[PDB]
DNA sequence: CTGTATAACTGCG
DNA sequence: TCGCAGTTATACA
């Protein structure tokens, strides 16, 4: 069972993909498993300001690829077992093959992403990206680039809950912005798995 | 009267 | 607390 999510220029799709005891245990090893980037490799550069991210960010993938956004270059550590289990599932259940996973972290409601699209040129055109969130839930924003205006068009709230999986399709991110904004009342931590794929 | 894009922040309401 | 507007220790097309 799919909720289709559709809007103009809008293709996107979710559901839960585990209960709540096997997606504890998978945030569980994520927590003791997954290394994030610190430094130098958490700064990008935004409106001609360099920031550090209001969240922790960690690639993992085949080698040999990258992934840039915002002035930052970040490479991809090997595959781990948690990883290969969650790229696995997510093949199996959606028929699509991933070679790339863009983990973020958000400890609380504090940390967050502002609106973007996931619009570099090393991702393969037209394909999906598979967005899996572990932890706490967490409001997604989608947010029309001509309504930010031009067009009228109405915004898509959606809760993003533990254990669930949000495909993102072609178009999504030619024509819609989306982001995570600040939810002061949530106190625990937020891990999401977006799994790409990249051009070699 | 008129270029677009901008993964973050501040300064509001 | 939440959300919007503007923006540029800029970079193109």
């Amino acid at each position: 069972s799919w909720r289709h999510i559709r809007a103009e220029g809008l293709d996107s799709s979710y559901t839960v993909l585990f209960g709540k005891a096997e997606a504890d245990e998978i945030f569980q090893e994520l927590e003791k498993e997954v290394e994030y980037f610190t430094g130098a490799l958490a700064r990008v550069q935004v409106f001609g300001k360099w920031h550090s991210v209001p969240r922790k960010q960690a690639t993992y993938g085949d080698a040999g690829l990258t992934y840039t956004f915002s002035g930052l270059t970040l490479s991809p550590k090997p595959w781990i077992p948690v990883l290969e289990r969650i790229r696995d599932h997510v093949s199996g259940v959606t028929g699509q093959t991933f070679n790339f996973v863009l983990i973020n972290r958000y400890k609380d409601g504090s940390d967050h992403i502002c609106e973007h699209r996931d619009d570099e040129r090393e991702l393969a055109p037209g394909s999906p990206i598979a967005s899996v969130s572990f932890g706490a839930s967490r409001d997604f924003v989608f947010r029309h680039k001509d309504s930010r205006p031009s067009r009228r068009v109405a915004v898509v709230r959606l809760p993003l809950a533990h254990g669930s999986l949000l495909m993102m399709n072609h178009p999504t991110n030619t024509h819609w912005y989306h982001s995570l904004p600040v939810r002061k009342k949530v106190l625990a931590p937020r891990v999401n798995l977006t799994f790409r794929k990249i051009l070699l």
